[PDB]
């Protein structure tokens, strides 16, 4: 399997429902490897590596491709068919699940929900729309970028993650983080910040579970009541007594009970 490869593809458990595990920016599969164990033995579970991570080939990265979000959709589309998957649950963490809702739209025969940790449509403020980024604050980032890569790839980390240096969620996360090659890692964060998927939520309809954390610097918490407002099929927002973007990595004690419930609980 050549799709199968690239992506690093997992295939544990058994069962006729697959779950689907993907990760967010800076880290790979292994993001899941807590959550996994407690899925096994009641779904099949699939795990894959986005195109960019420190775990794929580089050479594949096609940097017009996964300048669109989709790029990553139609490569999730192509997993699933591969290895002979319909209507699974989707798990997600940020443009992940974002990826897999754009998915859905293309190929809604391949989902039957989606969970989504930490999910925003767009960062960047407009007149009606809080994304938690003013433009003129995101532009003189991005400026930064590969001039200073190194300094916002870890300088922000900790506001990201709410963790310190010296736990291990930073440890494991900056582990990931810095496998990736630099100007993979600045094509991928630019098009995160400059996504727009606003006109496009009314037309996803699968189910979506909004899983949130209570204080996340890149998610505020009237995002996951502003997705729920406007996709166009059902869904359900909580909010957990955690903080970061990333609590399945920082706080999988809160996260992972409630990941599960939203997996097996249908809305
Ligand atoms: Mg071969
Ligand atoms: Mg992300």
């Amino acid at each position: 399997s050549s799709i199968g490869l690239a992506h690093n593809v997992t295939i544990l458990g058994s069962g006729e429902t697959t779950v689907v595990l993907g990760h967010g920016y800076g880290t790979d599969q292994s993001v899941w490897k807590l959550l996994v164990p407690y899925l096994v033995d009641d779904y099949k579970v699939l795990l894959y590596d986005h195109m960019g991570a420190g775990t794929t080939n580089p050479d594949y990265f096609d940097f017009d491709r996964y300048s669109s979000l989709e790029g990553y959709s139609y490569d999730l589309i192509a997993i699933l068919e591969e290895f002979q998957v319909s209507k699974c649950i989707y798990v997600g963490h940020s443009m992940s699940s974002m990826a897999a809702a754009v998915a859905s739209i293309f190929r809604p025969d391949l989902f039957h929900k989606l969970v989504m940790i930490s999910p925003t449509p767009r960062l960047i403020n407009t007149e009606e729309y809080y994304g938690g980024f003013e433009q003129k604050v995101m532009d003189e980032t991005l400026r930064s970028l590969d001039e200073n890569f190194k300094s916002l790839s870890l300088g922000t980390a900790p506001l990201l993650l709410a963790c310190d240096l010296e736990s291990a969620a930073m440890q494991e996360y900056c582990r990931t983080l810095f496998n990736m090659r630099p100007d993979i890692a600045c094509c991928i964060t630019r098009m995160i910040c400059g996504l727009d998927l606003r006109p496009y939520l009314g037309h996803v309809t699968v189910p979506c579970h909004i899983i949130q954390s209570s204080n996340d610097i890149m998610v505020p918490v009237a995002v996951g009541e502003y997705l729920r407002k406007n996709l166009g099929g059902p869904s359900v927002v909580e909010v957990m007594p955690t903080e970061g973007h990333l609590p399945h990595l920082s706080m999988p004690e809160v996260t992972i009970p409630v990941v599960l419930r939203h997996i097996r609980q249908d809305i």
